[PDB]
């Protein structure tokens, strides 16, 4: 069960980092 | 119990990153 | 020994990200 | 398939962090 | 030696995040 | 093969976070 959780949470982490990346780009573009 | 710990900490990490993401949403 | 280290370092990582999150909120609040 | 998933997601994470890093390069 | 590598890299990651955190402390 | 990938990607992640850290410091220094 632990490995499934780890997979799931890393998916969430990748998701949020993409959001942060897109927000940085948006901020830089004015 | 290491794998359980790893799962738990990653949950926390995901939570904090969401908080950071929603902050960036603000201020464009 | 490796898995213990991994657990320990992820604890540290979660800690620092919470710090960063709180600092962002503080910055946004003026 | 959990280990494969973990590998794949870490790839994505590395990719996004590089994007963030290059943004910071801009604006000094 | 993969698990050792993972441990080592996570140590580095924690270190860099602490640096980033203390930067944010500055500038409020 | 999966563990090798995980090791490799974490190396990349550590690398980018160091870059981000250095950029923050540079920004703070004016």
């Amino acid at each position: 069960g632990e490995l499934k959780c780890i997979c799931q949470e890393l998916k969430a982490i990748a998701k949020e980092l993409k959001a942060i990346a897109w927000e940085h780009k948006a901020i830089a573009q004015g």
